[PDB]
DNA sequence: GCTATAAACGGGCA
DNA sequence: TGCCCGTTTATAGC
């Protein structure tokens, strides 16, 4: 384990990637839904052709403007790969699709400090960052400021980390919270 | 299933 | 304007 960005020795698994990209062409979603078998289009419910591929297991959202969203991938490149696959499926249907302005929009990762946490004690000494109402949701909602990352901390020691645009913020935010979570170990 | 979280999207509606 | 819906994913306690 690389103990330079991970002094803890713990590495958050990335669990979901959300990305955008501009096909930079106007599209007929009604037509796309007809010749593609992989596509569902409910213009009332959501003005988007919803498309999926098996590897990388992803779901895409394709809007007439030409903007496209890709979700479900386990990493940044994996997400890019899927978006490339979707853009080419579109090209194959006779549309001047390109691959303009690809952007990693959100990283979601999870990890495990491997010990229980007193969520109340954590929520009590960090009132400015925390939000813990275990009747609505069993997880503490910790909005870190540097970096601006949102952590979801639980009793078991399992942790969700979201709102990251670079995977180093996913890693930094956890590293920031680890010596805090040890402070409130549940014995 | 709903409860919560981040984020892109575009149509709809107060 | 703004807010919802829309998709995905870890988490887990009703």
């Amino acid at each position: 384990v690389d103990l330079s960005k991970h002094p803890s020795g713990i590495v958050p698994t990335l669990q979901n990637i959300v990305s955008t990209v501009n096909l930079d062409c106007k599209l007929d979603l009604k037509a796309i839904a007809l010749q593609a078998r992989n596509a569902e289009y409910n213009p009332k419910r959501f003005a988007a052709v919803i498309m999926r591929i098996r590897e990388p297991k992803t779901t895409a959202l394709i809007f007439a403007s030409g903007k496209m969203v890709c979700t479900g991938a386990k990493s940044e490149d994996f997400s890019k790969m899927a978006a490339r696959k979707y853009a080419r499926i579109v090209q194959k249907l006779g549309f001047p699709a390109k691959f303009k302005d690809f952007k990693i929009q959100n990283i979601v990762g999870s990890c495990d400090v491997k010990f229980p946490i007193r969520l109340e004690g954590l929520a009590y000494s960090h009132a400015a960052f925390s939000s813990y109402e275990p009747e609505l949701f069993p997880g503490l909602i910790y909005r870190m400021k540097v970096p601006k990352i949102v952590l979801l901390i639980f009793v078991s020691g399992k942790i969700v980390i979201t709102g990251a645009k670079m995977r180093d913020e996913t890693y930094k935010a956890f590293e920031n919270i680890y010596p805090v979570l040890s402070e409130f170990r549940k014995i």
